[PDB]
């Protein structure tokens, strides 16, 4: 049990490392409209300097990086239609930094185990048993809202309950799915704090 465990735990990790990398690829080859997400300019940090997720400050470049991750299963195509359905929808912000921290959260927990994880043999079972569901769980909350995000493309070409012909449907459906994301993206928080907590 204790060999399968930590062999699991390796593969989930380093596979989980490798997607990261292509996100970083992505950045590095950012073309220069952005993969047409023209949301980015619509985001504009609080704090000073004040700029926006398009502009080129480290901080924004780490959310758009987080941005490709959580829309990893898009193309340039679906990414530009995603991006035009929300800012139609006018729900940058929500969607947006909702989805962001999410993936950000599991960002956070695979450079925090990557560093160790030939390491995990000083943990017992029951520990290992416990990080290892903690981590599926967490890479669930992703992949439920990378789903939900391709499927809301499906239902805008298909006019399902008429959210293309109908902007006020729209905002209801697009409002639900802030309620989804944010939710999801509580759980990733609680999922990234218990797996920090193992020592």
């Amino acid at each position: 049990g204790k060999n399968k465990l930590l062999n699991d735990l390796r593969n989930l990790i380093e596979k989980a490392n490798t997607d990261r990398k292509k996100y970083e690829k992505k950045l590095k080859e950012e073309p220069e409209d952005q993969y047409g997400i023209l949301a980015f300019k619509s985001l504009r940090w609080h704090e000073e300097p004040r700029e926006t997720v398009s502009d080129n400050s480290e901080r924004s470049k780490a959310y758009r990086k987080l941005t490709y991750g959580i829309l990893n299963d898009m193309n340039a195509d679906e990414l530009k239609r995603f991006s035009e359905i929300i800012i139609l929808a006018n729900e940058v912000e929500d969607i947006f930094n909702t989805s962001i921290t999410l993936e950000g959260n599991i960002d956070y927990t695979i450079i925090h185990l990557y560093p160790k994880k030939d390491n995990l043999n000083k943990l017992k079972i029951s520990d290992l048993e416990n990080l290892k569901n903690l981590f599926e769980k967490l890479l669930s909350t992703k992949e439920i809202i990378s789903k939900t995000f391709k499927q809301l493309l499906l239902d805008y070409q298909d006019d399902n309950n008429s959210i293309k012909a109908d902007a006020n449907k729209l905002k209801l459906h697009v409002k639900e799915i802030v309620k989804q994301i944010k939710e999801k993206q509580e759980e990733s928080e609680k999922l990234k704090s218990d797996i920090l907590s193992i020592k």
